[PDB]
């Protein structure tokens, strides 16, 4: 199931309009409070105009709209569920700006919803543009409007969230195709579910930021339910996702392709470890206790060119694991990995104790200290994330997370961990003052100013249940060392939620549940627009232009030269994210180095070493003087 976040209003004086009605089934039907009448557009009769239909609700009076649901028909019949939509609100009726929530529901009869933040209006809109099934008519059981308890402003200068993405699934899993731009998306065997999986089946969706359109693809091609899975896009620009509810299993995504390939069989079956691409492309995981049973699970190493997963049995878990009191099962899950240097890769947590991982041989551990700083020993932060906001510099945040994977107070503790050579203990130090809010669950990117943005997550662990959320998220300002709340969002995300940037800046921030027949699944995501596309007036900034660069594929140690419509003050390299869990460990930022050639013509060369700049997709940002970013110009980085 699902829900709205707001409480409904009352439809008694409500006045609405169709753009088709059949007798029998008029517009009223849909608000008469009776699941078993409908409203029903033309068929036989006048017949069958084809979508898009339309839904129009003047409620009278303003009220602080925070979702619509749909109920569809009841009776058995397909007919009319509303796929593709476009929720509309208005304080006038004529004038209806952009929809405040868009995409596609799931072809079935339960109850499908559109939350999104609270906005005062007065007429609502819900556009039909595509039957579920591609049929002409659009049905509706019941349609209810719902009401925040109040509305605030968003505070300027803070960001804004919006609009909602309606999707067909819960994207607890997800990914930037990178040659594409869209966001895929997945789950599980079902759409709300992984319980009860027969295992080889995926349901994923994807997002295309430059069509508004939600598709949606069952994978069974790799024979793979990829819930639960490691993730990483390797150095041959595919994405290696591994085990979860197929605990053996490798399926990979080609973006260029958009096509799924079946992958070797790791060498020990696993759920929720992370991996991590390498220096080399080469794809490292560890640990995974969740599924394919509970026991010492050491490394493995992935091979695109050869296509072979080979075992590190000496890369050994146990230094890594946390002292969870459920035991191996959560203490090797969800590792914060970072590809390295020559073929290296830091285990940052959630631990106390970091580790480093060698990839050569039969694979090996070195202890690189515990994460603390002068405020004492950092405790195990299971789910806590971590985010390599500068590269060039070894610099990771890391935040929040419990002692214990549930049932457990999450913290507020942060740190920077200074990465240098691979078996070099790093130097860790507090992060500011912490989290403002305490949190575990929660999800987190990099920006192209290399300020990480942190949402979502709770303040005690709880699986499935959407309690002591925090609505208000933050961001890390590394050259202030400050951390800075950011307008609040409307929509709990918390365990199986997901965060990525967008090739726009903007960042995607989705899913949460997962559970079945749970109220607390969410098939949505939320645009958030941080505060650097916006002008001091409040309107979308100008945004500077890429109007030419020399080369699309560079060579790490590369260079590259561009041209743009105005004066360029700073340039990042941000690589392409994918996350579940809590867990991302492609995206990562290089903050670039520019020559100006003069006449707005710059250079810059990619860093020399791969463990910095990881083979695989980036995004290229410039940024101007007053710190707005251009879209991205996607790179890829090779060897
Ligand atoms: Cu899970
Ligand atoms: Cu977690
Ligand atoms: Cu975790």
């Amino acid at each position: 199931a699902s829900a709205p976040i707001g409480s409904a209003i009352s439809r008694n004086n409500w006045a609405v309009t169709c753009d088709s009605a059949q007798s029998g089934n008029e517009c009223n039907k849909a608000i008469d409070g009776n699941k078993d009448t409908f409203w029903h557009t033309f068929y036989g009769a006048n017949g069958d105009p084809k979508p898009p239909h339309t839904y129009t609700i003047d409620m009278k009076t303003t009220q602080n709209v925070n979702g619509l649901s749909m109920l569809p028909r009841q009776d058995g019949n397909q007919n009319g569920w509303i796929g593709r939509h476009e929720v509309y609100l208005s304080s006038d009726g004529t004038n209806w700006g952009s929809p405040v929530a868009s995409g596609s529901w799931f072809a079935d009869s339960t109850t499908k919803y559109s939350n999104f933040e609270t906005r005062p209006a007065r007429y609502v809109r819900l556009v039909a543009i595509t039957e579920a099934n591609g049929q002409p008519w659009t049905s509706i059981a019941e349609i209810n409007v719902f009401q925040a308890s109040s509305y605030t402003a968003p505070q300027p200068g803070l960001g804004r969230w919006g609009p909602t993405i309606d999707l067909p699934i819960v994207p607890a899993a997800a990914a930037i195709e990178p040659t594409s731009g869209r966001v895929l998306m997945w789950s599980s065997y079902r759409n709300d579910a992984f319980g009860g999986s027969p295992g080889g089946i995926t349901l994923t969706s994807s997002w295309d930021p430059s069509t508004g359109i939600v598709s949606d693809r069952t994978v069974t091609v790799t024979k793979h339910d990829m819930f639960c899975p490691g993730i990483s896009m390797d150095g041959n620009g595919q994405i290696v996702v591994t085990g979860g509810n197929d605990a053996k299993k490798t399926s990979l995504y080609d973006s260029s392709s958009d096509s799924w390939i079946p992958g070797p069989d790791m060498q020990v079956a696993r759920g929720y470890q992370s991996s991590a691409t390498m220096s080399d492309g080469r794809v490292f995981t560890i640990g995974g206790s969740w599924s394919g049973g509970v026991f010492e699970k050491n490394g493995e190493v992935y091979s695109p060119s050869s296509k072979t997963w080979t075992s590190l049995p000496n890369a050994k878990v146990n230094p890594m694991l946390t002292a969870d009191k459920q035991g191996l099962y959560r203490s090797d899950n969800h590792a914060w990995l970072f590809g390295w240097k020559k073929g290296s890769v830091f285990q940052a947590g959630p631990s106390t104790a970091m580790n480093w991982y060698y990839t050569s041989g039969s694979g090996d551990v070195k202890s690189a200290g515990k994460r603390q700083s002068n405020r004492g020993v950092a405790p195990d932060a299971m789910c806590g994330n971590a985010v390599m906001y500068d590269a060039v510099k070894g610099k990771i945040l890391t935040f929040g997370g419990s002692p214990d994977y549930q049932d457990s107070d999450a913290t507020t503790n942060a740190h920077i961990i200074t990465l240098g050579e691979p078996g070099t203990s790093p130097n860790t130090v507090f992060a500011s003052n912490g989290l403002y809010f305490a949190r575990t669950f929660h999800t987190s990117v990099v920006l192209p100013d290399g300020s990480t943005f942190i949402t979502g997550g709770q303040r005690r662990g709880i699986p499935f249940e959407d309690s002591t959320p925090v609505f208000t998220p933050e961001i890390y300002v590394p050259e202030q060392d400050t951390f800075y709340k950011q307008n609040p969002n409307s929509i709990v995300r918390v365990y199986h939620s997901i965060s990525l940037l967008l090739p726009d800046g903007r960042v995607f921030n989705g899913g949460g549940g997962l559970c079945g027949d749970c109220t607390t699944n969410h098939f949505d995501a939320q645009i958030f627009t941080p505060n650097y596309l916006y002008n001091s007036n409040g309107n979308l900034a100008t945004r500077p232009k890429i109007t030419r660069t020399s080369t699309q594929s560079v060579k790490v140690g590369g260079r590259i030269t561009i041209s743009t419509d105005s004066s360029i003050s700073k340039a990042s390299l941000i690589r392409y994210g994918t996350a579940t869990h809590t867990v991302n460990t492609d995206q990562r930022r290089i903050p670039l180095t520019l020559t100006n050639n003069g006449g707005n013509s710059y250079s810059f060369q990619v860093p020399s070493d791969s463990g910095v700049a990881l083979p695989g997709y980036w995004m290229l940002f410039v940024m101007n003087s007053a710190g707005v970013p251009s879209v991205a110009s996607t790179i890829r980085v090779t060897q």
